[PDB]
């Protein structure tokens, strides 16, 4: 492929003001299944000297339904840490479900199925409807700011509260822990510290446990969450139910002003197919990894055991065979096979419908409230190779 010497699709440093989109077409054109080679002490925590950088959908697909070999928990599936991290800091992440195999995976994703029943999501929609409107009316109000701060950043946390029943004195101090729990190398990040927020939100959580959805959690059935189980689910949204859903919403909203016939035709009829367009155009994570557990045929290159493959969700979502003009944002989108909440498989994103209604309602919010909003500058972009983040992006809401 035509790409610099020592290219690394999981670099921070290109996450950091861009996405390389041109040279995951490269890949998808010249070399679809490519290793991505890293030098010593260059691999964002991992010494195994690279991985197999995945840019087709159907691969993508085929690695997330055959868990059997390809592992989330012998490497974890975050692709890129702080390169000086430590193997331990890795692998502690295994106590979280997303970080885990069968059969510990599939006891725990019975018993965590509780807290996302369509009833239990069903009944968030009135609150947070409610919510997103007062969002919405306040940002306008304000007349212009951080649309990131002031219209992204609440509706997730709110949806996360409101799942779990925490008591409306102790949101603030769970949105501040949830704000510092997804590691980054983002300077102006750099006093945050993900492991004394997560201990002390552990703390909170088993505590809450302790004095008692968070019921059903914590009652056996004899199935239960134990109680730092419960204190490991509740990071665990945090860290997948937070940041991801703000970055669709912000990236969302930058399609529509650089799309303004889309945002037109939004207003107008409020189609079913937005929401998946949005996260297919936003594609909130941009890879998760997978180690395989034995040699494994995938396309024609011979992936061998213990190698690390990265689902590039960022290039699978523009595969030109899949997607009719799929550097078109059409919020119309019809078929959309997307892979924004993973291939489907044991890990599929648990918490999609609760995305869709959080993206749903703050933009139906946002078109009621605020139908002419225009960018005063340009996005700011998160310091992550794993998370594609806007930090703050400064709009005019009038
Ligand atoms: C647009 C927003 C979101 C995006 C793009 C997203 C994306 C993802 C992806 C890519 C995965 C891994 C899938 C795989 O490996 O096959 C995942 C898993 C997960 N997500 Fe989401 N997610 C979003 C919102 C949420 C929300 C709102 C919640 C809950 C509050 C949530 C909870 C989870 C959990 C618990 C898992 C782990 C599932 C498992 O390992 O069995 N996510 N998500
Ligand atoms: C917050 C965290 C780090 C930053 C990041 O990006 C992802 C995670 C998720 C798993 C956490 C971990 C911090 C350490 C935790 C709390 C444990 O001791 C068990 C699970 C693990």
């Amino acid at each position: 492929p035509n790409l610099p010497p020592g290219f690394d699709f999981t670099d921070p440093a290109i996450y950091a003001e861009r996405l390389p989109v041109a040279e995951f077409a490269e890949l998808r054109s010249a070399a679809p299944i490519w290793w991505n080679g890293q030098d010593p002490g260059k691999g964002g925590g991992f010494h195994d000297g690279g991985f197999w950088a995945i840019t087709k959908l159907n691969d993508v697909k085929e690695i997330s339904r055959h868990s059997d070999v390809f592992s989330s928990y012998e490497n974890g599936v975050i692709p890129r840490f702080k390169n000086d991290i430590a193997r331990e800091d890795i692998e502690v992440q295994r106590f979280v479900m997303l970080n885990m195999d069968a059969p510990h995976h599939t006891r725990l994703r019975k018993i965590i199925s509780r807290g996302f029943t369509p009833r239990a999501v069903g009944r968030l929609h009135d609150e947070l409807q409610e919510r997103a409107q007062k969002i919405a009316a306040e940002a306008a109000a304000a007349g212009s700011g951080d649309f990131v701060e002031q219209v992204s950043c609440e509706l997730p946390l709110q949806a996360i509260a409101g799942l779990l029943g925490v008591p409306q004195e102790d949101r603030g101090k769970l949105f501040h822990w949830s704000n510092e729990m997804t590691g980054n190398e983002d300077p102006e990040y750099a006093h945050i510290d993900p492991k004394a927020s997560s201990a002390e939100l552990i703390g909170y959580a088993m505590k809450m446990a302790e004095e008692k959805i968070v019921t059903q959690l914590i009652q056996a059935d004899g199935e239960k969450l134990s109680d730092d189980e419960f204190g490991f689910f509740v990071v665990m949204l945090a860290v997948a139910g937070n940041e991801t859903t703000r970055n669709s919403i912000t990236q969302g909203m930058m399609a529509f002003a650089e799309h303004p016939d889309q945002w037109e035709l939004y207003k107008k009829v409020r189609p079913e197919t937005a929401a998946d367009e949005i996260v297919r155009w936003a594609t909130p994570v941009t890879a998760f990894q997978r180690t395989a557990l034995r040699d494994y045929e995938l396309s024609g290159v011979q992936i061998k055991k213990g190698q690390r493959v990265v689902m590039f969700y960022r290039s699978a979502n523009f595969d030109e065979e899949v997607f009719q003009d799929p550097f078109t944002f059409n919020i119309l989108r019809n078929p959309n096979p997307h892979v924004g909440f993973g291939g489907t498989g044991a890990h599929y994103c648990i918490g999609a419908n609760l995305a869709r209604m959080t993206i749903n309602l703050i933009f139906n919010a946002v078109a009621d409230h605020m139908p002419d909003l225009k960018p005063i500058s340009a996005p700011e972009r998160l310091r992550s190779g794993w998370l594609n983040g806007i930090k703050h992006w400064q709009v005019d809401y009038t």
